[PDB]
């Protein structure tokens, strides 16, 4: 039966499934590790232990544990990232979509879901991978992994709790499809993996630690990067919010021991309904727990890692969107409304600068405002808005992306770096939060060429080309169709720093983005910090 | 006779001088204090003893020694600011042209020549003022006064060398106008001061300083402002100046008396020799005999009398150049060349900014570097070039005269605000050198209504205009003719901030000049500079 597949874990037993106008063969929710409850809550995973008869993988499993964004009660918008299957810690599940006939040795590409490490799932309908495992024909794996204190509370130091389990989650999936994906017709010597933001930033982790290098082929990265401000703390501020997370829960604080049992005998919703409380600043675009510079998954300092070249020496694409920051000043920046062209007042404007750059004293906080205020026009409510948003995505997405493409490309095999700037002319958010946070995934994903889901035919070309360049990518590490019709995606190099808009134009390339803003965040705001 | 006029100091003897087809009375090197050589040298001036018989006013006086400009050995750009005259330090004289037939009441203007208080003449081609006081009627008087080490050497706390007599020997010439002026036709209740660069510095100074505001009735400030970085020195700075001039002629420097009284005894040219040997810092736009911040002709610093509106409040008129710093650039900047385009490396862009900003720490030498770059483009030579040109005028004039501008209009009575920006058709200076600081003053004078000199028909026109800018403001403190016909010069406010441009073509208003650089050296660079 093509459905059914022999594994070393055991036998699994998948299901057809219709894709426009076909089928395919999918195996939804394998098991990958053992299920971290109970003791097993914060320590690093353990790998599933095999099983006699079949696995029924005919549905999708549950998902992990995560706070629920309820912002927006009934709004698609919000509500399509939240999680459409029950929560339970038992969520340590893969998803595999296989082409059919059952391929014999075809590129594999690997998602790993974002959502800044507090949220996020496999199971999304715009994550579903069998419109791009059809058209392109490659076998599409989604993992999972812990995110919130379940999966990345940290007390270095202790084995109990020793932090980035969630990343370690991540690598033992990236295990099981290095061993078990050639019985699904996938080639264990292409794997590619691929992830937005948290996911993005998660891929980059991956390619820095040595326990992960040799799991797979190339990377792509979206709209994250593993040096964002966001994406790590160091092992006494991890240690700090771990502590205060048990000062909420009123445990007893006199040793690692006492504070992590005490944590394992609450239930799920009680960590989550205090997780928010730890963060050391008023601040957005920053998340409680996230992986933790410990010395071991990361040997040094991410910068020293980048510097001297300690880092998986291969092929990566990579890029951005052009409204990175609207969705976190929507959820928390004051003059920001939902239903409102949230026209901001000079005085918002500088609230939010507080807020974006929580780590600054007022020398930096001028800094920043005069590098994005028109003098010459300085309460135009518009500006001040788009000039909040650019400051949000520059800081947390873009320059962090631009410092580790120019550090990586100086010892990597190739880069291919793409600025996304299409507004889908289905989104639900409002017009002046522009092309958002995560938008260009269900292009990368092929959603468009469901004409249900009501894309323009533009929209479909796109989310094909976009399909088209990732999986031939995966498959090759260039974007490009060897001896090809169409315009060429050029490398981006050290002297050249050139990359391609991505968006329902023709192509068209550039050089240098945002390097007059970037060299203001990863230069010169740093230096002067630094003096002052 | 027309000719022959009384004064309170004695009888002078004019002559009849043609223009523009006709004729006017001119009354040159009048005496209005005692020659200030031998042991009153470095002292305050002391008014000119009555004479008896009449003076000899039908030939131009000498002029204050200083420095003289031979990088360009027969130029006519460099040389026509170069005395015409033989130099000594018997130079303390006015000249006055009066229109024929003699007024009996009419508006007064005086001319204070700039030179960066080391060098100027009143006696220069280009500041004749019978085009002028004939096509305007009005009564027009030049001044001059010691410059050097001879009107500005400072020694804080001595009554031989004091310090500031320079402004001393102007402030004398305005006294001698308002006892004598009556005579000449002129009107001592309407008088007007004017100047350029540090004679512009020099009106914002006596409209400051108590002792000179009695003096005049309105000003108009040209390309300089007290408030400038080159402008004065501290008692302490001025103190450590002189002693290295004494240093550097074998002066005994055991005592004030014996400094003074050594420097005494050297001639001249042996102070000059040695002039610019005294500045701490290698540096552009910065000269080393200045005024001194006192507590005397000043009585406390020029922020705090700024601030509180400690000064006279009257009308005032000023403006600056488009191109203020490309002369000094030339002159010291490695990279600049007269015959050549001076296109700037990368390099040379750096070592000028540190030549610009000599009292700048890394930190803010990065600030005025990012602020300036084009990080698309950074080896566009132009762009260097015309950045640093920005750099040196922004910082040392257009910010300055914007901050005092501002401070004033608090507590004025109306203020009118300029920028020039037309190119001289017949200028000798490169291209590259734009708009240069000194070159509005032509059009001031009238110089382009002689046919011989060359100028297009539309600038003739241009001249005409501004001349009746001034001398109508001079007259009414309002620059435009009550119930006109041409375009209307606003009044410059704290709100709207409106100036106007003066080229050759239709008169166009602006808002906020030079905002977005000025705050970033009227603000956010100090702020910087004290915080680190
Ligand atoms: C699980 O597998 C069975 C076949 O053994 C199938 O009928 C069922 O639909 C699958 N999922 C469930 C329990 O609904
Ligand atoms: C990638 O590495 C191969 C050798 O392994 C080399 O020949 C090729 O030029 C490299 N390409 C890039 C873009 O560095
Ligand atoms: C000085 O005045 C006399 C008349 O007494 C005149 O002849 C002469 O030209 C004037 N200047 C000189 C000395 O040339
Ligand atoms: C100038 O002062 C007079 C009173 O002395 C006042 O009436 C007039 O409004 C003032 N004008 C300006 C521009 O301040
Ligand atoms: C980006 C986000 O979803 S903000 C997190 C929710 N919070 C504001 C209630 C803490
Ligand atoms: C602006 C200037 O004339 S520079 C002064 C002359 N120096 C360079 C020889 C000291
Ligand atoms: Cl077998
Ligand atoms: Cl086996
Ligand atoms: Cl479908
Ligand atoms: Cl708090
Ligand atoms: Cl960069
Ligand atoms: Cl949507
Ligand atoms: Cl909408
Ligand atoms: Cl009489
Ligand atoms: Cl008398
Ligand atoms: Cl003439
Ligand atoms: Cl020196
Ligand atoms: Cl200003
Ligand atoms: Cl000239
Ligand atoms: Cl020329």
């Amino acid at each position: 039966s093509e459905l059914l597949v022999n594994t070393k874990s055991g036998k699994v037993m998948g299901t057809r499934v219709p894709v426009l106008s076909s089928h395919i063969s999918a195996f939804l929710g394998i098991p990958f590790a053992e299920p971290p409850v109970g003791n097993m809550r914060f320590r690093r995973p353990e790998p599933k232990k095999p099983w006699s008869g079949v696995w029924n993988a005919s549905t999708y499993p549950n998902n992990c544990q995560q706070y629920v964004d309820e912002q927006f009660p009934g709004f698609s918008g919000s509500e399509m990232w939240n999680p459409n299957r029950e929560m339970s810690e038992d969520c340590l599940y893969l998803n595999i979509w296989v082409p059919s006939p059952r391929p014999k040795s075809t590129t594999v590409m690997v998602w790993i879901y974002g959502g800044g490490f507090y949220s996020g799932s496999s199971t999304l309908d715009v994550y579903n991978g069998k419109y791009l495992a059809y058209t392109e024909e490659v076998v599409l794996v989604s993992l999972s992994y812990r995110v919130g204190a379940f999966g990345f509370l940290a007390l270095h130091g202790s084995q109990e709790a020793p932090g980035n389990v969630g990343l370690l989650d991540q690598r033992m999936a990236l295990q099981w499809v290095h061993d078990n994906i050639q019985f699904f017709g996938g080639d264990p010597k292409t794997v590619t993996i691929f992830g937005e933001s948290a996911g993005g930033a998660s891929v980059g982790m991956h390619i820095l630690s040595p326990g992960s290098r040799d799991l797979f082929r190339r990377a792509i990265l979206q709209s994250g990067s593993p040096n964002c401000p966001w994406a790590s703390v160091s092992v006494a501020e991890g240690r700090r919010r771990a502590v205060e997370l048990g000062r909420n829960l009123n445990c007893n604080l006199n040793s690692d021991e006492e504070l992590i049992h005490c944590l394992r005998e609450k239930k799920p919703q009680e960590l989550i309904d205090v997780e928010w409380n730890v963060l050391p600043f008023d601040s957005i675009f920053r998340f409680s727990f996230v992986p933790v510079i410990d010395g071991e998954f990361f040997p040094t300092s991410l910068e020293s890692m980048l510097n001297s070249g300690n880092f998986k020496k291969t092929q990566i694409l990579l890029g951005v969107n052009k409204d990175e920051g609207s969705f976190f000043l929507l959820y928390g920046a004051p003059g920001f409304s939902k239903d409102s062209e949230s026209k901001i007042s000079r005085e918002d404007f500088m609230s939010g600068v507080k807020l974006s750059v929580p780590h600054a004293n007022d020398l930096g906080l001028d800094a920043v405002t005069l590098q994005y205020t028109d003098w010459m026009d300085d309460n135009n409510g518009i500006k001040n808005r788009d000039g909040l948003d650019d400051i949000v995505g520059d800081h947390n997405v873009i320059c962090p992306l631009m410092h580790f493409v120019n550090k990586y490309t100086k010892f990597g095999n190739g880069t291919y770096l793409y600025f996304f700037n299409h507004r889908a002319s289905n989104l639900v958010w409002p017009e002046w939060m522009g092309v958002i946070h995560g938008y260009e995934i269900e292009f990368v994903f092929g959603l468009p060429l469901v004409k249900e889901l009501n894309y323009t035919a533009e929209e479909e070309a796109l989310s094909r080309r976009i399909m088209h360049y990732w999986a031939t990518f995966a498959k090759t590490g260039n974007p490009n169709e060897p001896h090809s019709q169409e315009s060429k995606w050029p490398l981006f190099t050290t002297k050249e720093q050139k990359f391609i808009d991505l968006n329902t134009e023709p192509m068209k390339v550039h050089q240098r983005l945002r390097v007059q803003m970037c060299v203001f965040w990863n230069q010169f705001l740093p230096k002067l910090l630094n003096a002052t």
